[PDB]
């Protein structure tokens, strides 16, 4: 049992909610909350600049230490760190981004990194301004995640036609 409440099955291991994410995170306090990072970790817009505003940029300080330890991430790649005041743990995993022409096909090997985590609250990778169909990314993220997931969708609208169109 777990503190996850007001999810929708959608399978064995994968739940979703029409939820923001910071909100939600703040609540549950999850051992671990997924950011949708860019390999730089600059956390500048969408899931990564909302967790970060909500972390009052004690996210971005740690992430900009990290980089200048050890250089960028990879596409499909991700780096665990603090939570902070949301999660015992934050797992930046970059997602390709579509508006910057990156290789949607590295949208599996970025949900792979889950399979390293028993449960966790997440995003749909590489939807919002990352410019991929967020129907795909729910596809890819049941089809690749074997871990449980409570996915937090963001906006109402989409959400709805996210659990109407899931096959
Ligand atoms: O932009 C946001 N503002 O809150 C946001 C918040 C939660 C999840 C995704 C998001 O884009």
């Amino acid at each position: 049992v777990n503190s996850f409440s007001g999810y929708l099955k959608l399978t064995d291991n994968v739940y979703i909610k029409n939820a923001d994410i910071v909100e939600e995170a703040k609540k549950v306090k999850p051992t671990v909350v997924v950011n949708a990072a860019n390999v730089y970790l600059k956390h500048g817009g969408g899931v990564a600049g909302a967790l970060n505003k909500a972390t009052n940029n004690a996210m971005q300080v740690e992430s900009d230490d990290y980089i200048a330890t050890n250089g960028p991430l990879k596409v499909g790649g991700s780096c665990v760190l603090s939570g902070h005041n949301l999660a015992k743990h934050c797992l930046h995993v970059v997602g390709p981004n579509v508006n910057k022409g990156e290789d949607i096909q590295l949208l599996k090997s970025a949900y792979e990194n889950f399979n390293q985590h028993e449960v966790l609250l997440a995003p749909l990778l590489s939807a919002g301004i990352f410019g991929a169909d967020p129907i795909h990314s729910l596809r890819v993220c049941v089809d690749t995640v074997r871990t449980n997931v409570y996915l937090a969708v963001f906006d109402k609208n989409l959400y709805d036609k996210l659990v109407s169109s899931f096959l």
